[PDB]
């Protein structure tokens, strides 16, 4: 049942329950989560996106993003609204038809308008290989081993009030889960294996917000994958995974056939596990049917630290081994206060032209760029380094950049620097108080690429900024559709703008 890589998608409106309370949602192919979107490296994927929604609660406009796609060439197909493209207006659709050469991992989609994806337009987006160099190290890796890890509200999220604090009402694993407060037993997810087998669990964040300390009761997880990057056998027995990020795991079906506890214990909202809340169930073959009765430990044994991790193949890290030493080496100064984020000073509000086609219509330099003080250019063919100190309220945050992976060249809770051989990633958490996270990447993407805070509350609340990366290139490098030329003059006819 998954789909692609050609497809169509449509975006409806429809009432779920995923934790036993009705409410309205926007959902991809009809459910929470959307259906897996697959292909194999390389790939041509054509997602027909038809926007059907109806109910201006939660907007009747859509746009898609593929979370960690590079769309070299493809900028128009990225998806963030108002960076990439004027939205899809409801009764109208959009071919998003792009390739993704050199890339296999799992990735995620979702609605990239407002806090829109919150409402339901999220689900997973896995590209197979068929050369996978982890490939003996698992015998099972479908749609039944993606392990997906959500934030549910109650409260639709443009309806989330000013000025009171934002949390969830209950964690969903592959779309079920218990509300935290006013707990009704609503079946929990099972994710079944077989004695003796061993699996390619694919754990996807696709949170709005919380962080979540995942963990299955009796077994540990050796990670071979982060962001779409494969990585050296790192066995641990619990994952902090961060909004928007990835994780594949192996999970060896080692223990005695039996259920198990899945835990996913978000960072806000309800603590523990009372009820079953934050709780799957993992189930092999020939268990009985009912409830785990296992424990945590107290204590994780071997909890996964981000600097443990290193690249399956010899990646490095770009540029020279010490701090700036890059061709372009910037520190953005994240703050917050009043309600809005800032960087450099300038709180990120959505421009009425998206960046692309101010670019595409002549502005060539960055101070040209709307919104004045939000777009960055960085240099073509350039290593580029970021840090970005943490500090700013509600953290930890999650940044991730769009068109790129990047080298985690200093890593959230350690002040060393790694330029050797740190993971590559695309999301990645800043830390605390005092931290320096820092990334390096080289520019050889032409187009916009959003840069921003992946809880979604908080790039709502302007925690973002664009780089325009090579805007001399930007035009040649990304020809347009019709369509695409189309989104703005029909939504901004709509919208009487
Ligand atoms: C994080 O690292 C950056 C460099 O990557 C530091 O930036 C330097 O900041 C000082 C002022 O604080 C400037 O004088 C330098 O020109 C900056 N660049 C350098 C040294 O390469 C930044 O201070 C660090 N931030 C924190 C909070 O540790
Ligand atoms: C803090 O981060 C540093 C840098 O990533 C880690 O240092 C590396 O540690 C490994 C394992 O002992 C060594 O092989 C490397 O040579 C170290 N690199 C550097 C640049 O020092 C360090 O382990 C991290 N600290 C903790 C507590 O995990
Ligand atoms: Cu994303
Ligand atoms: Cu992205
Ligand atoms: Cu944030
Ligand atoms: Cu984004
Ligand atoms: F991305």
């Amino acid at each position: 049942a998954q789909i692609g890589p050609v497809t169509d998608l449509h975006i409806t409106n429809a009432n779920i329950s995923p934790d036993g309370f009705s409410r309205p949602a926007v959902l991809a192919g009809g459910t929470f989560p959307g259906p897996t979107i697959a292909g194999n490296t390389g790939d041509n994927f054509q997602i027909t996106v038809f926007n059907d929604l109806t109910d201006p609660s939660m907007l009747t406009d859509t746009s898609i993003h593929w979370h960690g796609l590079f769309q070299k060439g493809t900028n128009w197909a990225d998806g963030p609204a108002f960076v990439t493209q004027c939205p899809i207006i409801t009764g109208q659709s959009f071919d998003y038809n792009f390739n993704v050469p050199g890339q296999a991992g799992t990735f995620w989609y979702h609605s990239h308008l407002s806090t829109q994806y919150c409402d339901g337009l999220r689900g997973p987006f896995v590209v197979y290989d068929p050369n996978d160099p982890n490939a003996s190290l698992y015998d099972v890796d479908d749609d039944t081993t993606i392990i997906t890890l959500a934030d549910w509200y109650h409260t639709l999220a443009q309806q989330e009030p000013i000025g009171a604090a934002i949390t969830a009402d209950a964690t969903l694993i592959n779309g079920l889960g218990r509300s935290f407060t006013n707990t009704t037993a609503s079946p929990l997810s099972v994710i079944t294996v077989q004695s003796g087998k061993r699996y390619r669990m694919r754990l996807v964040s696709i949170s709005c917000d919380p962080n979540y300390l995942f963990s299955i009761d009796g077994h540990d997880m050796t990670i071979i994958e982060v962001d779409g990057v494969n990585s050296q056998q790192l066995t641990v027995d619990q994952i902090q995974i961060f909004a928007a990020q990835r994780y594949s795991f192996v999970l060896n079906a080692n223990q005695p056939v039996g259920n198990y506890w899945i835990r996913a214990q978000p960072n806000s909202g309800g603590q523990g596990f009372d009820g079953g809340i934050n709780s799957a169930i993992l189930r092999y073959e020939g268990a009985t049917v009912e409830d785990p009765t296992t424990t945590a430990p107290t204590t994780f044994s071997n909890p996964l630290v981000e600097t443990d991790l290193h690249p399956l193949a010899d990646l490095g890290v770009p540029g020279q081994p010490f701090r700036g030493g890059a061709d372009d080496p910037l520190v953005l100064n994240l703050a917050f206060a009043n309600g809005r984020f800032s960087i450099d000073g300038v709180s990120f509000v959505p421009p009425t032209v998206p960046v692309l086609l101010q670019i595409l219509s002549g502005a060539q330099n960055a101070q040209d760029l709307l919104p004045a003080g939000s777009v960055i250019s960085l240099p073509s063919n350039s290593v580029i380094e970021v840090a970005l100190p943490a500090g700013a309220a509600g953290g930890p945050h999650p940044f991730h950049l769009h068109g790129h992976n990047f080298a985690v060249v200093q890593s959230a809770n350690n002040a060393t620097p790694n330029y050797v051989n740190p993971i590559w990633r695309d999301t990645v958490s800043i830390g605390g108080t005092g931290d320096n996270v820092t990334i390096r990447f080289t520019t050889n993407n032409p187009g916009p690429w959003f840069l921003h805070c992946h809880i979604d509350w908080h790039l709502e609340a302007g925690f973002a900024i664009v780089f325009a990366e090579d805007i001399p290139d930007t035009a040649s490098a990304n020809p347009v559709p019709q369509a695409w030329s189309d989104l703005c003059p029909a939504y901004d006819q709509a919208h009487n703008i």
